[PDB]
DNA sequence: GTCCCTTTATCTCTCT
DNA sequence: AGAGAGATAAAGGGAC
């Protein structure tokens, strides 16, 4: 019964005013429902057009939760009156937008924003931090609610508050904190920075929880530190990490060999428990079946999705080392990141077109790919290397430059933006554009940069134009903004 | 379906 | 180049 409504809106919404596409309306039947993807195929108008002039992929973003039509409809509503009276920027709402219930969320800022700015003293990007959840309506209500109890009879700074408020089910670990701190403090003589820590996580309250039960165990029985202890507990499924931790503690340290710290250090990202369990499995395979060590191994284990990153070594190792002529410490090198599930796969099925559609070595490809995000770059570089070859006059050596970093995709997108803007509008030079966005943050950088030379602030307009850039340069937005309280 | 929560995976910026 | 920390995205389960 799903099929018939989907089929019946999706060729209608594959063409205009939205170009959507197989992977996108998948995305939304399969999360925000067959509702969600109607009620994208009916407002599709209202929604691309003025006053609203949302994005495709903006649209995308607030349909794919449970929910979805509701979210439109309250985008629809209040997109102004947020941007109007609370100085919003839309992609702000947007984000407050897309998750799971968002016209609450949505409702529950026009509702509080004022008085948790000015009665609890917030900035804007707090309020929207708090909001930009699943559950943002209890995030905002708890934080209307407990902030002052938290502040005056926990010691807590509103910093804190609005930490721990931010992730899923913000409400749960504000009431945990409120419940457990002077507990978690007074008889384990934790700090309220780590009680904090702990809680500024997603499933915050079980991570309160299972340290108050399981540090004494982890600790006082199985040989650990309370240091190590809040390390394993500060990250999302600190609690199903803890556990796994504590059930497998000697099941690996004894058996495969490693050692308690090679265990919290595995234990010590998102997804712990599933990196942990995958390492019990897969480290006698992959040592005797690909060569690798143990310290490899728990490098690529010691990553958020750790788990991922194991299974496409182990999936793709030979494949892409035999056929495409890569090395082992390449791939060890390419997955030892968050994504490297991506990276592998996405390095699998575009080294071809890369290396014979253009020109690239296998080894710039691997420089593309060993940074975090990597096949965000590989994809960004695939689209735009024609663009920006044929129409801006660029070496791909310099695109493989700006891709060989954090946030490739942003920086080479930000160069294609701002490529004519500040080379024809302030005088800069190509290579000095890619000099620029050649960094981690390029995109801020080259950001800040077009924002100086449009609007000097004086501070600044009291340096040459190279200065301005080889400090862009040599430290970004941060170190462009560090060179003016200087002054 | 719509909202809330928890767990898990991915991406981007900053800091040296 | 690594680590830390934020942010965004995906998947699933309880509740009504």
């Amino acid at each position: 019964r799903a099929l018939e409504a989907l089929l019946t809106v999706a060729g209608e919404l594959r063409g205009p005013p939205l170009q959507l596409d197989t992977g996108q309306l998948l995305k939304i039947a399969k999360r925000g429902g067959v509702t969600a993807v109607e009620a994208v195929h009916a407002w599709r108008n209202a929604l691309t057009g003025a006053p609203l002039n949302l994005t495709p992929e903006q649209v995308v973003a607030i349909a794919s939760h449970d929910g979805g039509k509701q979210a439109l409809e309250t985008v629809q509503r209040l997109l102004p009156v947020l941007c109007q009276a609370h100085g919003l920027t839309p992609q702000q709402v947007v984000a407050i937008a897309s998750h799971d219930g968002g016209k609450q969320a949505l409702e529950t800022v026009q509702r509080l924003l004022p008085v948790l700015c000015q009665a609890h003293g917030l900035t804007p990007e707090q309020v929207v931090a708090i909001a930009s959840h699943d559950g943002g309506k209890q995030a905002l209500e708890t934080v209307q609610a407990l902030l002052p109890v938290l502040c005056q009879a926990h010691g807590l700074t509103p910093e804190q508050v609005v930490a721990i408020a931010s992730n899923g089910g913000g409400k749960q670990a504000l009431e945990t904190v409120q419940r457990l701190l002077p507990v978690l403090c007074q008889a384990h003589g934790l700090t309220p920075q780590q009680v904090v820590a702990i809680a500024s996580n997603g499933g915050g309250k079980q991570a309160l929880e299972t340290v108050q039960r399981l540090l004494p165990v982890l600790c006082q029985a199985h040989g650990l530190t309370p240091q190590q202890v809040v390390a394993i507990a500060s990250n999302g499924g600190g609690k199903q990490a803890l556990e796994t931790v504590q059930r497998l503690l000697p099941v690996l340290c004894q058996a495969h060999g490693l050692t308690p710290q090679q265990v919290v250090a595995i234990a010590s990202n998102n997804g712990g428990k599933q990196a942990l369990e995958t390492v019990q499995r897969l480290l006698p395979v992959l040592c005797q079946a690909h060569g690798l060590t143990p310290q490899q191994v728990v490098a690529i284990a010691s990553n958020g999705g750790g788990k991922q990153a194991l299974e496409t070594v182990q999936r793709l190792l030979p494949v892409l080392c035999q056929a495409h002529g890569l090395t082992p410490q390449q791939v060890v090198a390419i997955a030892s990141h968050d994504g490297g599930k991506q990276a592998l796969e996405t390095v699998q099925r575009l080294l071809p077109v890369l290396c014979q559609a253009h020109g690239l070595t296998p080894e710039q490809v691997v420089a593309i790919a060993s940074n975090g995000g990597g096949k965000q770059a590989l994809e960004t570089v695939q689209r735009l290397l024609p663009v920006l070859c044929q129409a801006h006059g660029l070496t791909p050596e310099q695109v493989v430059a700006i891709a060989s970093h954090d946030g490739g995709k942003q920086a080479l997108e930000t160069v294609q933006r701002l490529l004519p803007v500040l080379c024809q509008a302030h005088g800069l030079t190509p290579q000095q554009v890619v000099a620029i966005a050649s960094n981690g943050g390029g995109r801020p950088a080259l950001e800040s940069i077009v924002a100086q030379l449009s609007r000097p602030d004086p501070a600044l307009a009291a340096l040459t134009n190279d200065h301005l850039v080889a400090l862009a340069c040599l430290g970004g937005r941060p170190a462009l903004d560090a060179v003016k309280k200087l002054e």
